[PDB]
């Protein structure tokens, strides 16, 4: 059609989550309208440039006192709420619609949420790139909802009856639910079930339906660890899920799980000039951390993050090794031909767009030959000054590990090593080994935060080839 705007996002085929109008996730920032003027057009559509397509809004926040004289209805921020939705209209942005809390998180007032959406839902109903998330962090802090002591109680019946409200006025509209704050281990999944199926059966007449426009909308204040449990637990009862607000900066360990999972989200970071919380626009709350991890996906805008994987692994990040008593539990050694793929200035850098050697991976511009070293396999040869080579990797443990690299030079040569764009060697001098398939190991002990992380190998000099690295703790 003739509009920038985005189609309806619907349920993926694998029912894990909302995907839009090209079966894509959606992952994007926040912004607010409850007390301040809505985001302005230009920082918006910075969102775009940042692999965004959605935002989300916490448009209005709730008035504890409702209805009492003096407490401020729902509906007071409708102009600058318009606002939001004819910008994200415009700029082909997704818009995630809830009720934020103010000083009051970890609870609710039920008639101002169901007032707010009598209001709201007709209002958007037609706004194709518009979900509604029924309230942010309803309960302190996580299900079950249902328990007659949650604090407070009632919240399914609040979520029954705002559904109602919802779908009456906007059939197609999809709608989050519950929003929990803490969403943790396979207990935390367990306890959402009941709330899950104590609404199904109110408002489908069945504890088991199969929901065709509705997720579970969850928050990460678990802990990465703990709500990757969750979330796999959920999905695997048959439950989709989305991630409304969750922070480490970028949580850039539940990311990547998420990314894994098939699961859209939202980072708490706000759109500028203003929010609760850190501005999304500083490298070092989210654009560092994403190209310093090797996190990416594909963005529906600009070509930012860049398309890159891991090679081999069954593309998963290379996680590192630990011990018991005296063995270690797992492969130590990332050959060296099994650099990120992504292309010449992406994941690697190469002099030459050819590979001069022609093995293993022919069709990309690091050079490769057949190795005579124990083991057999290839290296990485024609090696020359300001070449690199990214292998993205998880360091499970912080702390001190034993950097080897196999090498082979006639003569001398110099190498330097980044962790997360961090230098952990300095200039690294390789002495001459006399053939260049005459093999030795050059290690180097490095202190290594946790996490996933891109280690760079950079050739300060030619003169040498490059087996494998490996890496283990002391
Ligand atoms: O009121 C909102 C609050 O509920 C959430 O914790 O952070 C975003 C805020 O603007
Ligand atoms: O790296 C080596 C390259 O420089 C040499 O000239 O051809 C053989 C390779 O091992
Ligand atoms: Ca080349
Ligand atoms: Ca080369
Ligand atoms: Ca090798």
């Amino acid at each position: 059609a003739s509009s920038p705007q985005r189609g309806r996002p619907r349920l993926n085929a694998a029912r894990t989550t909302f995907v839009g109008d090209n079966g894509q996730p959606l992952r994007g920032p926040y912004t607010s309208t409850e007390w301040t003027a809505a985001a302005p057009y230009d920082q918006i559509a910075r969102v775009k440039e940042l692999g965004f397509n959605a935002v989300h809004l916490y448009a209005e926040c709730f008035d504890p006192r409702y209805p009492a004289p003096g407490s401020k209805a729902p509906g007071y921020a409708v102009n600058e709420i318009d606002k939001i939705v004819e910008r994200t209209r415009e700029l082909g942005l997704y818009l995630v619609i809830t009720i934020g809390n103010g000083a009051n998180n970890g609870n609710h007032n039920a008639q101002w949420a169901r007032d707010f959406w009598k209001f709201y839902a007709p209002r958007y109903a037609k706004e194709t790139h518009v979900l509604y998330e029924i309230h942010n962090e309803p309960v302190a802090w996580g299900p079950p909802y249902s328990s007659s002591t949650a604090n407070p109680p009632g919240a399914v019946d609040m979520e029954i009856d705002v559904y109602r409200i919802i779908r009456t006025y906007a059939p197609e509209t999809p709608v989050l639910l519950f929003s929990y704050a803490v969403f943790g281990g396979k207990g935390g999944a367990a306890e959402a079930l009941k709330d899950i199926r104590a609404f199904n059966k109110a408002v489908f007449g069945n504890e088991n339906a199969v929901w065709t426009n509705e997720a579970v909308a969850f928050h990460g204040y678990a802990g990465w660890q703990e709500t990757t449990i969750a979330v796999e637990e959920l999905l695997k009862a048959g439950y989709p899920c989305f991630m409304t607000e969750y922070a480490g900066g970028l949580d850039v360990e539940l990311t990547y799980e998420l990314e894994r999972l098939g699961v859209s989200w939202l980072t708490f970071q706000y759109i500028p000039p203003t929010g609760v919380s850190d501005d999304v626009t500083k490298p070092e709350y989210f654009s560092a951390l994403v190209e310093n991890s090797g996190l990416s996906w594909t963005p529906d805008y600009g070509n930012w993050p860049a398309a890159r994987g891991v090679y081999g692994n069954g593309g998963l990040a290379r996680e590192t090794a630990t011990w018991i008593n005296n063995f270690l539990t797992g492969t130590t050694r990332i050959e060296a031909e099994d650099f990120d793929w992504g292309g010449n200035g992406v994941s690697y850098y190469d002099t030459d767009s050819v590979n001069v050697g022609g093995q293993y991976r022919p069709d990309e511009g690091v050079d490769i030959e057949k190795t005579s070293d124990t083991g057999g396999g290839y290296n990485v040869g024609w090696i020359s000054e300001g070449e690199w080579l990214e292998y993205t990797i998880r360091v499970r443990n912080p702390g001190y590990y034993n950097l080897s690299l196999r090498v082979a030079g006639i003569s001398g040569s110099r190498v330097q090593v980044s962790f997360g764009n961090q230098d952990k060697t300095g200039v690294w001098e390789l002495p001459a080994t006399g053939g260049f398939q005459t093999w030795t190991t050059a290690t180097r002990q490095v202190f290594l935060g946790a996490g996933l992380q891109k280690l760079r190998i950079n050739a300060l000099s030619g003169g040498f080839n490059l087996n494998w690295i490996e890496l283990s703790p002391i």
